[PDB]
């Protein structure tokens, strides 16, 4: 009966779209967190048996190799297999689940899960360039916005959040208060130095610039800042604004996992063990509540209940769906995203699931809790959830 | 001890670059094979618990959702989770492995693995479009060629094949004979109707595409030998004739836990015995199958001689000949009905579609064990072993 | 002494179809070809040319910003000669000839070349967001050929402008389709009787396949019937439309050039001119009715020449659309037998910036063939203009 | 003997590449100067008989119609013919010459010559987009740089300037001193308000922004700013830098001309009359000295000599060729570009010839001089020159 343990977890600070990480490609963001995660774990790259990375937006040809490039350039041996996965907003946690699966099934004893996303460097496509437009204006397709639209109905993820706000009765006022609180919690967490340990600096080159602070957060935010904003996604009876929706963002993160008995052998104290995970599909139009069935599956499989959870990282894609999720599961809002989430810290799509796992495990240790839940909604109508035990 | 069994497998015919499938997006290719695979299995889309699809080249925004779009539009329930994976040339077999893993770990009893790729519809990128080029000529980046270049050294997969031909002593004459044979085998197989069952027609009065159009039915050895090396200036062996084509296709298999299939009274095509992954030198990616296959054999408690049918993707005759030599495979059993050189190499779909080929061939000859394996750009290999019935 | 401009030679390429025989030949090379061959036909050295003006609307590559200079120098004109590119849209090619003539009339030089070159096959797409970035949201690749064919004030196709003029001047669908059929018939007859043989310079492309020579106007339909026209649907408007692909001009590639010189400089050289320039005229009209631009322009030219319509033996009046071409002849009271007697834009094609030069070449050779006295060349111009010139043999 | 007189001249301030005019299309720049030139002349747009505009870089489809769009949107009647011309760097002065020709030959009594260029909004082309690239990386072609490369030899204009510096013995030290002086002269001229009258504000839209000062000029320039710069255009033995070459720039300008007897009829006091013009072709590799033969032609045709000239606007494309031109013609440097030129104020290609005509005529009136020369070199190997007299 094999068990997966997490031995280290690290992330970059989360850059804003067009911001501090604009000039750093996903491959380099991924290699950075891989190298630093291995160092933190005191594990040689020669001993890694599998690498899985999450990523949604291919920014360049190397991104088709992202898992391999982040692995090898981060010092993982060329003898290790390397995968890239795409479950959209869930990709980062999927990477960690896929990597854990290779350990559980005995394929290897040591693996790395992570994610990297650069929404700053998202490309435009030219779909007529290969075979020609012949006659008539042609398109340059924004592939970032592509990621943010449902593939069946071609609506923005934000209008899907309006559907969820409607169905679960989450008011504008509730969304804006949740958004304000996320910024307040994030700001408090940055100032109290909660993120210091888990963040790897990115340094670029008067002199050297080092980016190590989550730059999306608004430290001086007020409720009127929220309430003055206009709905962006829908024309009538709208509630979702730029202020109470997640940002567009750059980041990466990675965790090193290994089989329980490997960690013991090496004398490594784990951050936590993986208890269970769950996946769900839901209506594409209501993708924001994906976490509800996924979390229930993970709880069931763990033999746990909501009250058992000490720390919850449930990505704030939009305050609309985030409020719906906590209401529907009956979560205590004080335990959910205690240090902020997508609205305040940002939502770097394919990295997010890996980076909020990193947050959850460091927070779990900080408060000496027992159980952590990590869960997020997924574009196209899905949810993913995992539960960890310290 | 849960066991994964394959209950159906289907593929499109393989289109040529700029050819019969030029106007059909990966999403639609994927939905087609998903629908038809489920029908063949006599399984309702309502009963599918996971879907994983392989794909390397994003041709449009929907391709970021490919697994989910191919699932739902193929009649899988919205309640099923859906994943897209990318292990380059191995993506299609990886999808089948990831889907099987969800069964093996008890996450579900019914899953679909597949792949879809449209190299015809591979985009150009404009990386300066968002923030501007400002001054000076800018690039439109061919993302198909992007897929075919090593990400460390920026060399074509084909120069990697030259390295392998050099290291394992595979001559130009070998490679051209192997290429000619692949075409001959593929042609024979098409004419004898071996592929008829496994191929789902794509219909666009109508044109209906159901025959693998890359194959050259009239090929001669002088066709090969007159060709010039394409990938290296000097001392080259690898040509357009003895390298794999650029191609469009999809494929999908429906898998379920052994006891599910029994419950349903379904006769499986085969069971999954084992799989193996390896990394290798990026510069010698073509021999990735060798360590991967050895891992799979070890895990299965098998040896080479146990294998009745082998699908080992011909990315280039150079590496394909090296793989069979290094493993000591019998060339008669390897790619008996052609492979990437003759049928084509639709990157992300290939691993799923040669699994489909392997299983139908295994049943045709009433063999016991099948190996599916392929080399992977960037220096990897992936292999799986199946057993009939 | 009062100076006079005479045309001593005129040549054109055959007119290629969009995506057709001239797809792989840039304007610069089309221009250099007609310059070289015009000079040869005139028996004039490139060393003796004092000015070159070329018409061109669509810039296909960076060299096209230099077109007049590149066509001049690569055609064997001395580097010492000034060289100009002009753009009056559909009129550019006649404007080039007018501007070149003006340099002679004002005594700036004694020898000049007017021409035009256009490759609508090689028209580019623009990316206007590329330089400074789109930032967020889908961006555009702008089809600059279609750009040339839309009015800059109202962003309507030239063809909807032709619908306006069909409406105002009462030119019926039936009239337009008959005019279109007749243009093809006239063009076909002219090609077969060899009328164009002398004026056409072959374009020969050498390649890994040996030599290909293009010397026949490939837009013309030699087997056209009236039911070919009548079965077509209106393309430019979605109610009450009359203008179709069949009775509108084609999209086309071509070049042409004429060598002009002061009357006394031809006599000196013992050259027999094709014709002299008598007068020219320019007009502006409503952009929405641009097709009738020729009417006021032609009246100005006739006035300045002290002539009337009955004096004209040959008329090249570009068929941009049968709709406006019929309106122009009706409004001026022209005799349809004398107007575009060997076809025009509908049948032979409309290579925008070259067209005015190439129908001047047609007019002067036809004038000589029938031993007429006076030729009128005129055409409508996008954005609401006309241009006209009158020549005497 | 019909005579052409200039009754008004106006320009925009010259914007820098990516600068204050980055969001204003050539069509709008052109319409603005047309409207304001007509107002200054006290002439109705209904009375204009011809419009000609210079432009080299098509930035959008409307730029194929530029003359017509600048005319009509500037309030010129739709009944007026309208032309766009391209003689590269000379286009602006060519537009004024072509317009004057329509008057001289009796086609009309009132015409407008101008130029407009937006190098900020120069496009990228995608030449594979129409018919397809098929396989392999494809190009986005920078059309601004396209304008700045010779079409025979595909060398930058700047390497052509190195050839001229070499042939006419103009040292790095000479070029840098000339560059510094151009900035000093421009700065002095801006501060003393010399340009105030001729400049039409561009006001665009956190409320309204008004641009009315030539923003390329460096008011604090020193010689060690020049001398620290490295040659940009050639590998070895280079003298031409970013500091002593002209800028990339946006602008427009226009002048209203009419037949002498029309102006008298209207009781308008002209700025000047056109005396003569001249065109020359030269070696493409030495295009920078185009002005020399063109100016000699214009002087000959006018029956004038160099000493007759009180004000000279001879575009500084590069200090290398600008110094060569003045040396070869034996011009007095004090009279040449007395208030700066392309190095300091900028070089908005297709507008430049119009806008330095505007400068020349206003300067000629300011100093109560008699004769002005306007001349500039032209890419591909040409020159153009015109001479004006203040009556």
């Amino acid at each position: 009966t094999r068990e997966v343990v997490v031995v280290s977890g690290v992330r970059t600070a989360i850059g804003t779209f067009g911001g501090s990480l604009k000039d750093v490609a996903p491959a380099e963001l991924g290699a950075l967190v891989v190298r630093e995660a291995l160092a933190r774990a005191q594990v040689s790259g020669d001993d890694v048996g599998h690498v899985v990375f999450g990523n949604v937006i291919q920014t360049e040809p190397r991104d088709m190799y992202l898992g391999r490039v982040a692995a090898v350039n981060g010092g993982v041996t060329i003898n290790a297999p390397a995968l890239t996965v795409n479950r959209l907003c869930g990709s980062g946690l999927q990477a960690i689940v896929s990597a854990a699966q290779t350990i559980l099934l005995g394929d290897t004893d040591v693996a790395i899960g992570g994610g990297a996303e650069s929404m700053s460097r998202a490309p435009y496509l030219a779909p007529a360039a290969r075979w020609g437009a012949r006659m008539g204006d042609a398109g340059l397709v924004d592939m970032m916005l592509g990621a943010l639209h449902d593939p069946f109905h071609r609506i923005h993820m934000g209008v899907t959040a309006e559907n969820v706000a409607k169905e679960y009765d989450i008011s504008r006022a509730q969304q804006d208060e949740a958004a304000l609180e996320s910024h307040r919690r994030a700001s408090a967490a940055i100032k109290a130095g909660y993120f210091k340990d888990q963040i790897v600096p990115v340094v670029s080159k008067k002199g050297d610039v080092t980016f190590d602070t989550d730059e999306h957060v608004r430290h001086d935010a007020t409720i009127d800042d929220m309430t003055k904003l206009r709905p962006v996604f829908v024309k009538e009876n709208g509630t979702v604004t730029a202020g109470n929706a997640s940002g567009l963002n750059d980041a990466a993160a990675a965790v090193v996992m290994m089989e329980r008995a490997e960690a013991e052998r090496r004398g490594l104290k784990p951050l936590a063990r993986l208890v269970s995970y769950g996946h769900a599909g839901v209506d594409p139009k209501a993708m924001g509540i994906g976490p509800v069935p996924a979390t229930k599956i993970a709880l069931e499989r763990a033999g746990l209940q909501v009250s058992d959870l000490d720390v919850i990282e449930a990505n704030e894609a939009f305050a609309a769906q985030a409020c719906a999720v906590t209401k529907a599961l009956g979560l205590d809002p004080a335990k959910v995203n205690p240090n902020g989430s997508g609205i305040s810290l940002g939502h770097p799509i394919g990295a997010t699931g890996a980076l909020i796992t990193v947050k959850a495990l460091h927070e779990l240790n900080r408060v000496q809790g027992r159980y952590a839940l990590v869960t997020m909604c997924i574009g196209g109508g899905q949810g993913i959830a995992a539960i960890f035990e310290r």
